[PDB]
């Protein structure tokens, strides 16, 4: 058996700039076995509009990017919320503007 803890990246295509349209990725990666959950979070709720990549494994293990067109403001909390069987509890990775 293997247990992988998803690595987690959350990261903009651009530096933000308040009123200016960009993306917002969440990329997982490196966990194993593929139960998992994933959602972006704006304030506190989870975003609607979102695509992401077919589920997909890679020798060296699985791995999903996860994303959506936003535009950010001042005051707008970005997240991305990753549940897995190797993590104490859902892990809350905040975009870091
Ligand atoms: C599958 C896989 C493995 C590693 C991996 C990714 C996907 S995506 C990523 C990444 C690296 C740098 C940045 N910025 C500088 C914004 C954003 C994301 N890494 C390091
Ligand atoms: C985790 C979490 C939960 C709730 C929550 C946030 C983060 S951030 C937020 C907020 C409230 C007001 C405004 N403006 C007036 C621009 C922008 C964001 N709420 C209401
Ligand atoms: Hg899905």
């Amino acid at each position: 058996m293997i247990q992988r803890t998803p690595k987690i990246q959350v990261y903009s295509r651009f530096p933000a700039e308040n009123g200016k349209s960009n993306f917002l990725n969440c990329y997982v990666s490196g966990f194993h076995p593929s139960d998992i959950e994933v959602d972006l979070l704006k304030n506190g709720e989870r975003i609607e509009k979102v695509e992401h990549s077919d589920l997909s494994f890679s020798k060296d293990s699985f791995y999903l990017l996860y994303y959506t067109e936003f535009t950010p403001t001042e005051k707008d909390e970005y997240a991305c919320r990753v549940n897995h069987v190797t993590l104490s509890q859902p892990k809350i990775v905040k975009w870091d503007r």
